[PDB]
């Protein structure tokens, strides 16, 4: 009937997941007692969407957060100064960690922004959201400022009553194969989320779409699941990525689930092909970005 | 750019993949050359589509098909009956191999099958195909027969130009990790495929979904990726949940393959009412059936 696994996820869901977390704004600054929170947006050319997020932030400024920073990541379009309008910081790579030549990808940006910002708390919210919700932030944080021994709050969006794919079929499977326990978390791959300088400091950083799941699982080897929690964002509806996409995100997903877990990862990545009435001329990526090592190593 | 594993995939494209199979029914029975042939359809709970799959495959039997068999995995519709009238021998999972209990799912179907059939050459198709065409089972053992040091014969469908979300998502990307050749295969998680009975009487059955690919790995590990080969079929709607729990298998039978140490646990939905909380959880299973030349020697011998 019941497994271990089942056990604990059902005390964990009761204790460390928060489906109405209505705590206001007034009693989370009154809980930072001395600790200052940065929220960070990392962008790459969101030009559509970035002042809006920015916009829904900025009214915590002077209170809950103490920064707002968009990490952008080399745009060509009008990110930047749509992000300045609307009343962020922007910072670029280089100027975050100009001893560190930038690679490319997600993972990057956020394991930069570390060193470009000062909080105890570090939120992250993506840049790409569409209309996002003023209460995110007081969402995310809440467990940190309340809730003795969390770490990391992944926050997570409702289901309606009546496409995730790679969550549904690369992540949460994988997991339930080499780390079961956290199965529990509904998003492991969700973009908003929040965690201690102390954690994220600690823990290396996987590259590109890597980055979320990684420091899921660093943080699960370190901690356990106490020093996880989870919180409703609200409703949201799927987001549509092209396929292609989604095959490269799930293979960095394997890749960095695979380094966490002592499974060697041949460097390769998926074929494209040249076709025509000849037939099939393939090109294969293979692996060129690395981990990076804990942020302490270079600064604090 | 190129990188180091091209030229290989390269090669292979080229001499064990068609995209357009020129064989017809009268030279690949010419091409026989004493080898028969068994066709096997796993089935549970198709009525609709059973029949419609064995009468695309009848009027191979007598010439290039030797047996035709659906291997009933214990059917409470009409599966059985609508086998028969379409002129398929239906095998129940206890008459294929009777003195050993059944164990759910898949894998264990394909596996007994070899118990009850003489083939040297056994073609497995999934029975619910809607609208299967009538040139699956000659396309399929073309390889076996016309071409030399071929064992498996992975059946493909024509991508489109822009559902194998599994097969896209999973598989391949878990096969470039852990496999890396092997990403070349279309359709490694395909249900249409043949191969010989030296290599499947001697390799074991991973169970449930993990079936196709099981076979894939083993034959790949042992025989090589020049005895792979595959075949353009031609032109389904599954609930996410499924996917996820086929998944899930897929991944415990690579894992299994890869000495990966899976945790045995599938993927669990609580439910709740009144009285409280309790776990659903998907089918996972890490335990082989043994090669069926293990149980059945001197079947196998007198095929070898
Ligand atoms: O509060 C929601 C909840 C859901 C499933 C559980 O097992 C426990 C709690
Ligand atoms: O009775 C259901 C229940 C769900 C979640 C909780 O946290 C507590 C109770
Ligand atoms: O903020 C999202 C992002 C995505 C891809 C990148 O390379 C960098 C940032
Ligand atoms: O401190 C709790 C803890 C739990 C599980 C671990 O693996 C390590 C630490
Ligand atoms: O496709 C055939 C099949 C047989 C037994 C199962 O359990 C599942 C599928
Ligand atoms: O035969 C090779 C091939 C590769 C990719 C496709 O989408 C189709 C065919
Ligand atoms: O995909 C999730 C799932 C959960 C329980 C099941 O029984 C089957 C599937």
């Amino acid at each position: 009937d019941l497994t271990a696994t089942d056990l604990a996820r059902h005390r964990w869901l009761t204790d460390n997941s928060w489906t109405r977390p209505t705590w206001t704004v007034a009693e989370l600054e009154a809980a930072k007692a001395g600790r200052t929170i940065s929220v960070v947006l990392p962008a790459l050319n969101e030009e559509e969407t970035v002042g809006g997020v920015v916009e829904t932030i900025r009214p915590l400024l002077g209170g809950l957060v103490d920064e707002l920073i968009v990490l952008d990541s080399g745009s060509t379009d009008d990110t930047e100064i749509r992000a300045m309008a609307a009343g962020a910081r922007v910072i670029s790579r280089e100027v975050a960690l100009p001893e560190v030549a930038p690679q490319p990808g997600k993972g990057e940006v956020l394991w930069r922004s570390l060193a470009a910002t000062t909080g105890d708390i570090i939120v992250f919210i993506d840049s790409d959201l569409i209309d996002p919700d003023p209460m995110f932030v007081p969402k995310l944080v809440g467990p940190l400022l309340l809730s003795e021994g969390v770490h990391l709050v992944k926050g997570f969006y409702r289901r309606p009553l009546k496409g995730g794919r790679v969550t549904e079929l690369v992540a949460r499977p994988l997991l339930a194969a080499l780390r079961p326990e956290l199965t529990c978390v509904l998003q492991p791959l969700g973009g908003e989320y929040a965690g201690t300088r102390e954690l994220l400091m600690s823990v290396p950083f996987a590259p590109g779409y890597g980055v979320e799941i990684g420091l899921l699982v660093d943080t699960y080897d370190r901690l356990g699941l106490d020093a996880i929690a989870q919180v409703n964002l609200g409703v949201r509806a799927h987001r549509n990525r092209p396929l292609t996409d989604l095959a490269a995100m799930s293979r960095q997903v394997i890749a960095t689930l695979f380094s966490r877990c002592g499974v060697p990862d041949s460097g390769v990545g998926l074929t494209q092909f040249f076709a025509d009435g000849d037939g099939f001329s393939p090109r294969t990526s293979e692996v060129s970005l690395v981990d990076r090592p804990p942020m302490n190593t270079l600064r604090g």
